[PDB]
RNA sequence: ACGAGUGUCGUACC
RNA sequence: GGUAGUACACUACU
RNA sequence: AGUAGUGUA
């Protein structure tokens, strides 16, 4: 941890070159590890710190009476001994991720100290501690240190050692004999998979035909490799080093040739510029007009947006039924003539209520009132219209259409004509995008929709968003706030809103429509209204009506049919409109996504035009059309290629680029993005970089300059390269999902897959070449860069065989592996015409492969039934397979993503799965091993990989140009010279690849199979059979592609479908080169990692030509490629370097088969692109918005805490992802909102909980009970949604903890919890404490509980509706139609039931054998949810639903009413009303109170953290977020209790033998001890038993369902408490690099408060609790972190910025009287004195005496005479540095100054300063001279305390005079200019004083000028009269600041001006109480412009006239 | 009419 | 020409 | 363990 170890340890890399000595490094690396780690650990334990003390040592310590000699003490030497209670501990710290050298040692020494435990009376325990260095998890064997121990808070890093490892290993890696030398054991290899090897793969066509290309000494190479056998060989590596040296020519040749290219290239790469985009665009313009029927008439348009709006009318009633009767009257008296108008006057006329309103009224209510009462629908009564005037009404707005009222001939008119109800190649319709008058009838629409919308609203901005999420918007961003409020007031949300709304009305009425019925729609807007026609995909048909006073005052984007006259005005009838119910729901989120765009748009920008962002956002947020998709996602590429170096930008618009145009929106944006390709060409030099400040440990301050130059593109104004990007990306993430037809979507993507099958059948006939073929492989190369990785992967782990098999299971069962048992879906082949009907087909299609779907479970329940699998170690079945499927078959549906065209997306049979999957996990743990390769990262860490990369690019970037150019650099300090210097190129190639998978030379991978040294030559003839097997694959055509294509009628023109099926005699194709999509990943990713690692060599060798330096990373997922190259070379310019670098990566990706996408592959000199990610430079970024977009998702619809909890996961990453604040809470807020309006709880609304709960808002209604969130972003990101709960007990602590423990640690103030009064309780907090401790928390809990039940435990859903819904056909599970046998079968359940009881671990784990699997196989079916999960559900269906049945009893209260002490289904109202009146009757106590704290937050030592983070938090220094990084969650559970596997642990809980397979006997023992005392502690088994019997006396007959259930929450809990580290991966973006537990929460926390800057957090006392998962903590921990915090300040602080005379008094004046954090600093000196911690202070100490000579002894140890330090120490008056020999020097690590604040103490007043505000100060503290010497007066006026001072000269006395330290910034001289920061030594002339000198004369001088009020000077009498004059009045009135400093400046001005005597005699002037001639003085004062002082002067005026004016 | 489409579709049926 | 089972939301500062 | 959702390729 050491800096100048650390420092060590680097030269010790740096300058070895032996590989015998890097052994050394790596060992003594490890030993450094466990001595920080074993003195930390000591540390925490505050115990004397000991490193292998002897055993006769610790003997004679121990026992000093008995003689030495009476027994041989062993060999052994403890780390350390401890010796409490007449018992010893002997201690072992381990660094280790294993236990075996733990239990290995505990066993030896346990054994060895037996006999003298025996002898000597003593009791000797062995106690063994083991961290795990990468999840800093504690474990310890012994329970009775850990009862000594209660609270251990280890809490320490170890990525330093890390580090150092990498380094040297990165170092030596070239270097096999060290990777030998470091090598763990020897190369083993497990048992065999099978027996024997295919014979038929030899006599294979498929290997024929590769053994045919192949030349004949490769044939001979490939078969020898593969019938190679590497345990029988004498090394593994024998075949694999023969091939490499029969291939190292024809590599060195082709690596030497492409290093030659570089001097052929010249200049000229692909560089985007105007003339290309145009050519490119005129191409493109030529292509789409060949390929559409292009449009010039404006009436050929589609709706921009299916939906017309016009302003509200204030006049009329907003009375649904006044609304009804002023619509059917406008309707009816439509003035004129036209096509429609009659039908439209006789709707109105059936819709005709007339005067009878109140009928009406009463007809509806009793129609609802009848169909609310019954929980199922009314079935069996027929509804019958009732005649009301003209109307014929059947429902509330749902009228007959009546014959009589209507002509037969204007009735089919209508609807026919109008609504396409009833009604019955050329190419699709497009308008002109690049047509003048077209662009300008779309600006035309655009402006004219912005003159209509932008008006005020008129009402109030009022709404749920803004009354619940306000103040937490208003405090994250003002400015954000304002913005909302704007919004609000304009039209643009009402327009949404409204359609929104009366969307949902649509919804809601088309459920019911009948064929003879139209239903009306209404919203909140009394002018516009819906009429919904007749309906049977579901779709709905609806035209909008809009009344408007004056003609042209409507909003019409393309969607009016007509205005027409009537009375009182005008009425407009928009076009009749049919849409899916997808969609239709998409528009009801939409206000969502409207507000979510504006703000996102808007943010941190004042250049933009909010109602430009509205005009914009209006139209994509309603976009439901594929238009806008062709659109969104191709300006990614056109703009960022056009943005960067090079790019074939011209390429990708001629070729790509296919606008699709039928809305005068998508011209109007086709036209930006035209307009924003040239724009981005010309504006990409405007990128510029942030100054780095390197500290040669860490970078900050990285990253991309904040400065708006670059042009916005969708709207006008100027914008950061940050928010272009956003704008840039975040359109993308505006298409919806599930947009396309699946009829033409099959028939595309067909087409898509057969072209490439034909061309590859025709054109491809060579599989080998050297000339960079297209899909072509090179094969020397491939095999030498694949004998060469493989052999670096394999040597660098021995036992790679046994890790595959025991990671991916080869060993266990079939049914335990979960691709193997999922519910996907899976291809079964076979006779299944039966359950099929389809006829047709079969019958006139002779050659059909009849296939059928089916559940991949089902699947593997009906093969092992049918005996065809086993329960054997799955490898073995799965070779078997491989022998016996020959044919393979797969079918492919479309994935239906969000992008302009769908993606094909194949299923493949359960046997190509197995199979696959033993490939592709091999492929994956190769994967694992290599650097480069990203698939086997775990997901969102590739963001860290990134980071890294781009900050060791940084620093080799400036490293290597400063040590080239030092020689020109000291010459300068000659422009001929700095000519030829050397300049630094950074160059990011952010790469695609075309058609990865279906343009593959799948042969490629025979090579690698056969030269697998981990694999056995029948393994490999199995594989490789497999493989040629494959290839002979045919793709199913599916049954719907089939029927469409055979239901044609018309034969198409050349179809290539019939071409390729026989003219459809056939429904399969054969595929060979085309492995499918997604089946081969990691053995692609491989392949393409050693395609960039022969890049790599290319590119070394090159430079190395160049005599220069090169640093290449290359990042490879599966087909998305990060590679960035850093040179700095001087020979040629860039441009030949950049030319030759792009030539040679498409030539390398050439080579192996690859083919890069050069359309889509651009070159930039900073930007990152990964995937979907990016690195601006070195600082991380990442476009939340997608998150952000997604909190109008879909949910399950289960309820509306459900569906909260959902919505909250996508904020949650959103913030992750780098959100700020306040749009955090945006997100949080729509969230909510979409689940009110789902469930009908909107303010005002019918189940609105506000009224029926004590709450003043729905803040303090609790979740469960359908309020909103209130927490800190910081909880809800960390405990997510217990940080209600949590937030509401803290703010109760808070509230009522005595004053005393108001500032103590959690457990503290919960143990003052008995102390409360519970009268004082509001009835809020009331009713959320008995919600808590009965709804929540059980009865029969006690506070004496020592273990109990945790947060994580327990759900929190209360009110969940119950819906009376059909499973479904469920016809085609061979599982579904056993089990419905069994059912039928005599009581088969209750022998299957008992078998669950038999076997309980089954309900919640994992069968291990075939009957446990069938078994549970069966028993799913019984519940309810999977089946209705097994039939396929709309989610669009589910949540018109839940609308629907918001009003009916669905609540079953029996339930609920069961959780508290001791009918039919129930409303929410009712729920709520009965829920109160239950919780009326219960009483609360300080005991159930203390048993609520106990068991929600004492519980969690992750939930003890996040509150003491809450309640201790300090915010310090505001800054800037100027370099971000990734740092990950680390673990708040640190301590372990349970070391297997909670699987196993439960299997040995459900018997009672520690002995399982695959469990440790002893080990497993400690785990059942462990879970017994929970399980007893808990009283689960006592509560379960009671429940059952009690239930079966109940209903008299043994509920054995019921005990199913039972157990299943009981192994639930048990399961809960037994997990063991998940370690998942959470990153975060923050603001520094997070390394501890307490770093994290700190950032965290000054991160999620503001957006304009982040905080510095530290905390008052000690945050983290040592404690476990479920034990009651009541401990708190030590305060010697807060003692050694104080002293390293202090002493740091004395040194840096006092005189060394003055030290120590100062030491001496703050040790006696001062305090730190509301702690007497004399205690904590007492605490560290009287303490095992004392070689950390010796400095601190000598100066104070002490030191003893046993701490000097200790530090000499841990490597000095007492006198001879003294004399040393003479010279020296440092106080944090000490010398105690020649050159030795003792030091006190330092500590940030940010903490001085805490510093509480009488004044020191010396001189004119006073010490304390110095150490307040903020300004003042800063360490850098520059920054020292330019801070102002203002901050230096409040050290002053003067008291008659003559001379700031003796005054500045007490100041440090030692030199100070400041950054001088220096130029790279790179292609990205950028300069770099570090802090240096400087010379003696700047120091702390001469700092403050420079700072007083300058400033003075200008507050001088300032205030020379007389011409004379400042000195002058009459000026000393006004000053004079000024002091006695700010003297006479109230202090205020302004007053204060000015006084200061003036006090200071003056001691240097040597005026203090005056200045201390100033009075009330004898020409002066006469306040009228003061006020008049005062408006006469000649107050300067100045500008510091400018508005202070005239504020302090102002603030005294106010002020004197206010006294009268 | 509207959705989709350089694949004959959905658009309630006999 | 005839046929076309199918119980309910919003109801508002507008 | 099952189910749903989202992001990624
Ligand atoms: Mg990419
Ligand atoms: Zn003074």
């Amino acid at each position: 941890m050491d800096y100048q170890e650390y420092q060590q340890f680097l030269a010790r890399i740096n300058t070895a070159r032996d590989a015998c000595v890097a052994k050394d490094i790596d060992v003594d690396l490890l030993m450094a590890r466990k001595d920080y780690f074993g003195r930390e650990l000591c540390k925490s334990l505050n115990i004397e710190y000991r490193n292998d003390v002897p055993f006769i040592d610790i003997i004679l310590d121990i026992r000093p009476e008995v003689d030495p000699l009476t027994i041989d003490a062993p060999h052994i030497t403890p780390d350390n001994y401890l010796y409490i209670n007449n018992v010893l501990y002997i201690i072992d710290y381990k660094v280790s991720v294993s236990n075996e050298s733990s239990v290995i040692t505990y066993d030896k020494y346990y054994e060895l100290t037996r006999d003298i435990s025996d002898r000597l009376s003593i009791p000797i325990e062995i106690v063994i501690i083991r961290i795990d260095p990468v999840s800093r998890d504690l474990h310890i064997n012994s329970d009775r240190f850990k009862e000594l121990y209660p609270t251990i808070v280890v809490d320490i890093n170890f990525n330093q050692f890390f580090d150092l490892k990498q380094l040297l290993y990165e170092k030596f890696g070239d270097d096999e004999e060290f990777l030998l030398k470091v090598a763990h054991g020897d190369f083993t290899l497990t048992a065999p998979w099978c027996k024997t090897g295919c014979p038929e793969f030899w006599k294979h066509p498929i290997y024929k035909e590769f053994k045919m290309s192949m030349p004949v000494p490769e044939r001979r190479l490939f078969e020898e490799s593969v019938k190679f056998n590497a345990y029988e060989s004498e090394r593994w590596n024998t075949n694999l080093v023969k091939i490499r040296e029969y291939t190292k020519k024809d590599y060195s040749e082709h690596i030497s040739k492409s290093a030659k290219n570089i001097f052929l290239a010249s200049g000229f790469y692909k560089q985007p510029n105007k003339n290309e985009i145009s050519e490119g665009w005129t191409l493109m313009v030529e292509r789409v007009q060949d390929q559409r029927e292009i449009s010039k008439s404006l009436h050929d348009q589609k709706p921009s947006i299916h939906f017309i709006w016009g302003a509200h009318n204030p006049g009329n009633s907003n009375n649904a039924t006044f609304k009804l009767i002023l619509l059917s009257k406008s309707l009816q008296s439509i003035k004129g003539i036209s096509t429609y108008t009659e039908a439209f006057k006789s709707l109105g006329k059936m819709m005709d209520i007339g005067d009878k309103a109140i009928e009406y009224e009463e007809f509806c209510m009793s129609l609802k009132s009848k169909a609310r009462s019954s929980w199922k629908q009314i079935m069996n009564k027929k509804l019958e219209p009732k005649q009301i005037n003209n109307a014929l009404v059947l429902w509330e707005q749902q009228f007959m259409i009546n014959n009589d009222l209507i002509d037969k001939s204007e009735k089919l008119k209508l609807f026919k004509n109008f609504c396409g109800i009833g009604k019955h190649v050329s190419k699709p319709k497009i308008l002109d995008f690049d047509d003048a008058n077209m662009y300008l009838a779309s600006l035309t629409m655009m402006e004219q929709s912005k003159k209509i919308l932008s008006k005020s609203n008129g009402l109030k901005p009022d709404n749920f968003i803004l009354n619940e999420f306000g103040s937490r918007i208003k405090d994250a961003n003002k400015e954000t706030y304002d913005n909302m409020h704007k919004i609000f007031e304009t039209g643009y949300w009402q327009c949404i809103s409204d359609f929104s709304t009366l969307m949902k009305n649509i919804l809601s009425v088309s459920q019911y429509n009948r064929h003879n019925t139209f239903r009306i729609a209404m919203c909140a807007n009394n002018n516009v209204f819906a009429i919904v026609f007749p309906s049977a995909k579901a779709t709905v048909v609806y035209s909008i009506i809009v009344l408007h006073k004056e003609e042209e005052n409507i909003f019409n984007p393309g969607c009016l049919h007509g205005t027409f006259k009537c009375m009182n005005g005008y009425i407009s009838i928009s076009r009749a409109i049919r849409l899916d119910k997808e969609r239709c729901q998409r528009i009801v989120s939409s206000p969502g996504l409207f507000l979510t765009t504006c703000l996102l748009f808007k943010h941190d920008n004042p250049t933009l035009v909010m109602s430009d962002i509205m005009n914009f956002s209006i139209y994509t947020s309603l976009s439901i059309t594929k238009s806008v998709l062709s659109l969104t996602e191709p300006a990614r590429y056109m703009i960022m290629n056009s943005l960067a170096i090079s790019s074939n930008v011209k390429d990708y618009i001629a070729e790509k680029f296919s606008p699709y145009t039928k809305t005068l929106f998508s011209v109007y944006m086709t036209r930006l993005i035209k307009n924003a390709c040239f724009d981005a060409y010309d504006q990409r030099q405007r990128v510029q970089l942030r100054d780095i400040y390197l500290s040669d440990y860490d970078i900050t301050q990285k990253g991309i300059k904040d400065n708006r130059e670059l042009t916005s593109i969708w709207f006008p104004g100027s914008v950061t390269l940050k928010e272009y990007l956003t704008q840039i990306y975040l359109p993308f993430y505006f298409n919806a999902k599930g947009l396309h037809e699946k009829h033409h979507v099959m028939v595309d993507l067909a087409k898509t897959i057969l072209e490439i099958e034909c061309e590859q059948r025709e054109n491809i006939k060579e599989i080998w070449s050297t000339n960079c073929t297209k899909q072509t492989v090179n094969l020397k190369i491939l095999i030498h860069s694949l004998c060469k990785n493989l052999l670096a992967d394999t040597s660098r782990h021995n036992h790679l065989r046994n890790r595959i098999e025991n990671r991916n299971n080869f060993r266990r069962s079939i049914t335990t592996i979960s691709t193997f048992t999922s519910s996907k879906s899976c291809l079964k082949i076979g006779d299944f015409r039966k359950e099929k009907e389809y006829e047709m087909l079969r019958n006139a299609m002779p050659n059909y492969t009849d296939y059928i779907s089916t559940k991949v479970f089902d699947r593997l329940y009906e093969l092992l039934d049918k005996k065809v699998l086993t329960d054997k170690p799955v490898i073995e079945q799965i070779m078997d397979m491989m022998i016996d499927h020959k044919k393979f078959y797969f079918t492919f549906f479309n994935k239906g993503q969000k992008t302009s065209k769908d993606r094909e997306i194949f299923v493949g049979e359960y046997e190509a799965k197995m199979c696959m999957y033993a490939v592709e996990r091999i492929a994956k743990e190769r994967c694992k091993l290599n650097p480069d390769e990203m698939i086997s990262e775990p997901g969102d860490g590739k963001l860290k990989v990134l980071e890294q990369k781009s900050e060791q690019e940084i620093r080799f970037l400036v490293e290597t140009t400063r040590q080239k150019n030092r020689e020109i650099d000291e010459a300068i300090e000659i422009e001929k010279l700095s000519l030829g210097k050397a300049k630094g190129l950074k160059m990011e190639i952010n790469a695609d690849m075309s058609k990865w998978s279906a343009q593959d030379v799948f042969y490629k991978y025979f090579w690698l199979i056969a030269l697998d040294p981990i694999l056995y030559p029948q393994e490999k003839e199995r594989i490789l059979y497999f493989m040629c097997n494959y290839m002979d694959k045919e793709l199913i055509l599916p049954d719907e592609l089939l029927f469409n294509l055979l239901d044609q009628k018309v034969a198409y023109q050349n179809d290539i479908i019939a071409t390729m099926t026989n003219q459809l005699n056939s429904n399969t194709v054969l595929i060979k080169r085309n492995w499918l999509q997604g089946n081969f990943n990691y053995t692609s990713s491989y392949v393409h990692s050693c395609a960039m690692s022969v890049y790599k060599e290319i590119l070394k060798e090159a430079i190395t030509l160049l005599d220069g330096s090169i640093l290449v990373n290359s990042l490879v997922h599966s087909d998305d490629n990060q590679t960035s190259i850093t040179i700095v070379q001087d020979k040629m310019e860039n441009d030949k370097i950049i030319d030759f670098a792009m030539k040679e990566f498409e030539r390398a990706c050439l080579t192996f088969g690859c083919q890069a996408n050069m359309k889509k592959t651009y070159v930039t000199n900073c930007i990152k692109e990964f995937v979907s990610l990016f690195n601006l430079y070195g600082e991380p970024f990442s476009i939340y918005g997608r998150f952000l977009l997604t909190s109008v998702g879909d949910c399950a619809y289960i309820g509306p805490y459900e569906d909260l909890a959902s919505r909250i996961s996508s904020a949650q990453t959103a913030i992750k992802h780098g959100c700020p604040p306040s749009l955090a809470w945006v997100s949080i807020a729509i969230s909510h909102w979409m689940t009110s309006l789902t469930y009908n709880m909107l303010p005002g609304q019918s189940n609105d909980p506000i009224d029926y709960f004590p709450a003043e808002n729905r803040k303090d209604i609790p979740i469960e009970l359908n309020g909103v969130l209130d927490a800190p972003l910081s909880m809800i990101s960390t405990v997510g949604l217990e940080s209600g709960n949590l937030y509401f007990l803290i703010k109760l602590l808070s509230k009522y903890t005595p004053v005393m423990q108001k500032r103590e640690s959690v457990v503290n103030q919960i143990a003052e919890v008995k102390n409360w009064k519970v009268e004082d309780l509001t009835d809020n907090e009331i009713f959320r404490l008995k919600i808590l401790r009965y709804l929540v928390l059980d009865a029969e809990m006690d506070p004496s509980d020592i273990m109990g039940e945790t947060s994580d435990m327990r759900g929190r859903s209360i009110l969940t509706p119950r819906k009376f819904t059909t499973a479904g056909s469920l016809r085609k599970l061979y599982s579904f139609s056993k089990y419905q046998d069994r059912l039928s079968s005599p009581g088969g359940m209750v022998e299957l039931f008992t078998y669950l009881l038999e076997k309980p671990e089954l309900l919640v784990t994992k069968g291990e054998d075939m009957k446990d699997y069938m078994e549970s196989v069966i028993f799913r079916y019984n519940s309810k949810r999977f089946k209705e999960s097994l039939s396929i559900q709309n989610p669009a269906q589910l949540f018109i639903e839940q609308i629907l049945f918001s009003h009916k009893p669905v609540i079953d209260f029996s339930g609920i009413r069961d959780k508290y002490i001791n009918l039919g289904k129930v409303t929410f109202t009712e729920a709520y009303r009965l829920l109160m009146r239950d919780l009326s009757s219960l009483e609360l106590t300080n005991d159930d109170i203390q048993v609520i704290y106990s068991y929600i937050i004492l519980n969690d030592p992750m939930m003890i953290t996040i509150a003491n983070t809450h309640i201790l938090s300090i915010y310090g220094s505001p800054q800037r977020r100027m370099g971000m990084s990734c740092s990950t969650m680390p673990e708040f559970r640190n301590l372990k209790l349970i070391h297997h596997s909670p699987a196993l642990v439960l299997r040995a809980y459900s018997k009672n033998n520690p002995d399982i397979q695959g469990a440790d006997p002893t080990e497993m023992a400690r785990d059942l001890v462990h879970l017994k005392e929970f399980v007893e502690n808990t009283n689960l088994e006592e509560k379960m038993k009671v429940r059952i019997a009690m239930n079966e006396a109940e209903k008299g007959q043994r509920d054995i369902v019921f005990e199913l259930k039972e157990m299943t929450r009981f192994y639930q809990v048990c399961y809960e408490y037994v997990k063991s580290t998940e370690h998942k991966i959470k990153v975060f973006i923050l603001p520094a690099k997070s390394y501890t537990t307490t770093d994290f929460c700190s950032l965290m926390q000054g991160n999620l408060i503001k957006d304009k800057e982040w905080y510095t957090v530290h905390y008052l006392k000690q945050i983290l609790s040592g404690g476990h998962k479920a034990i009651m903590q009541h401990n708190a921990t030590s305060e010697q972190n807060i003692a050694f915090e104080c002293f390293k300040l202090i002493t740091h602080f004395a040194d840096s910025f006092i005189d060394s005379l003055s030290r120590s008094a100062f030491l001496q004046l703050i040790i006696d009287e001062f305090s730190y954090k509301d702690v007497k600093v004399s205690k904590l000196y007492d605490i560290i004195k009287n303490g095992y911690n004392r070689t950390d202070f010796i400095p601190l100490l000598f100066r104070t005496g002490d030191l003893r000579q046993a701490d000097l002894d200790k530090y000499d140890a841990m490597k000095i005479l007492i006198r001879s330090l003294d004399y040393l120490n003479n010279d020296i008056f440092s106080l944090s540095r000490i010398k105690v020999g020649l050159d030795e020097f003792a030091t006190i690590k330092k500590a940030h100054f940010s903490k001085m604040v805490s510093f509480e103490g009488p004044p020191i007043k010396t001189g004119l300063l006073d010490l304390t505000e110095l150490m307040k100060s903020q300004d003042l503290l800063n360490l850098n001279y520059d920054n020292i010497r330019n801070s102002n007066l203002i901050s230096f006026s409040k050290l002053i305390c003067c008291e008659g001072s003559d001379n700031i000269n003796d005054g500045l006395e007490f100041l440090s005079d030692d030199p100070m330290n400041f950054t001088e910034g220096e130029a790279i001289h790179s292609t990205p200019i950028f300069n770099i920061y570090y802090s240096k030594r400087g010379e003696r002339h700047m120091t702390y004083r001469n700092a403050i000198k420079l700072l007083i004369e300058r400033e003075t001088k200008i507050f001088e000028e300032a205030f020379t009020f007389s011409e004379n000077g400042f000195i002058s009498p009459e000026n000393l009269g006004c000053l004079e004059a000024v002091v006695s009045l700010i003297k006479l009135l109230k202090t205020n600041e302004w007053s204060t400093v000015i006084d200061k400046c003036i006090h200071i001005c003056l001691i240097k001006n040597g005026m203090d005597h005056m200045y201390h005699s100033f009075d009330v002037p004898k020409c002066f109480i006469n306040w009228v001639m003061f006020r008049e003085f005062i408006n006469s004062l000649p107050g300067t412009d100045i500008p510091p002082w400018n508005v202070m002067t005239e504020n302090f005026k102002k603030k005294c006239i106010a002020l004197i004016n206010s006294k009268f």
